[PDB]
C-alpha cells in the first residue's frame, strides 16, 4: 500500500536544505528557520503510479553526528547534493559531501542529485555549465531549484525517487 524510500539532504550550512524540505512538505517558504534543527520529515505521494512514503531526513552541522544521523547515511538510499547558486565556497564543498557518501557506502555508484538553489536570486555567481560539469563527472542529475518560488523542488525529489528506482528494486 505504500513503498518507502528514505532520502537525506546534504550540503553546506545556509544552502536551503530546510527550505527545500519544508517546500516540498508544506507548500511554504520559510524565510528563517532555526540552522540547527535537524529532523526527518515524511511525506505521502504518488510518482509515477506508486505510493511512496518519503522519508527525509534534513541535516545540519558538523559535530557529534546524532545516532539518528549516522543511521539515515548507513541506510540512506539516496542523497541531495545541494549547494546555493550565489554561494561559490557551498559549491566547490560539494566533493567533500561526495566523498563522505562514497565512504559511508563503499561505492562511487549511490543513487544521488546535485542541486544548485536560490535560482529565484539575481546575485549568480556558479554558471550552470560549471554545475553541469560537475554532475556530469560523477555521473549524476544536475536540477535548479528555488525554495521560494517552488521551481525545480518537486523535480529534484522525484527525480532521486527516479534514480533510487535506477540502482534498486524497490
Ligand atoms: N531567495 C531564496 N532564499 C532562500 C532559498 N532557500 C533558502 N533561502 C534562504 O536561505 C537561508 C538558509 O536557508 P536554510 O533552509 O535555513 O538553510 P540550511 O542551513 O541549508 O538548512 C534562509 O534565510 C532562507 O530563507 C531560495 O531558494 N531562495
Ligand atoms: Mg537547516
Amino acid at each position: 500500500h505504500m513503498t518507502e524510500y528514505k532520502l537525506v539532504v546534504v550540503g553546506a550550512g545556509g544552502v536551503g536544505k530546510s527550505a527545500l524540505t519544508i517546500q516540498l512538505i508544506q507548500n511554504h517558504f520559510v524565510d528563517e528557520y532555526d540552522p540547527t534543527i535537524e529532523d526527518s520529515y515524511r511525506k505521502q505521494v504518488v510518482i509515477d503510479g506508486e505510493t511512496c512514503l518519503l522519508d527525509i531526513l534534513d541535516t545540519a552541522g558538523q559535530e557529534e553526528y546524532s545516532a539518528m544521523r549516522d543511521q539515515y547515511m548507513r541506510t540512506g538510499e539516496g542523497f541531495l547534493c545541494v549547494f546555493a547558486i550565489n554561494n561559490t565556497k557551498s559549491f566547490e564543498d560539494i566533493h567533500h559531501y561526495r566523498e563522505q557518501i562514497k565512504r559511508v557506502k563503499d561505492s562511487e555508484d549511490v543513487p544521488m542529485v546535485l542541486v544548485g538553489n536560490k535560482s529565484d536570486l539575481p546575485s549568480r555567481t556558479v554558471d550552470t555549465k560549471q554545475a553541469q560539469d560537475l554532475a556530469r563527472s560523477y555521473g549524476i542529475p544536475f536540477i535548479e531549484t528555488s525554495a521560494k518560488t517552488r521551481q525545480g523542488v518537486d523535480d529534484a525529489f522525484y527525480t532521486l525517487v527516479r534514480e533510487i528506482r535506477k540502482h534498486k528494486e524497490k
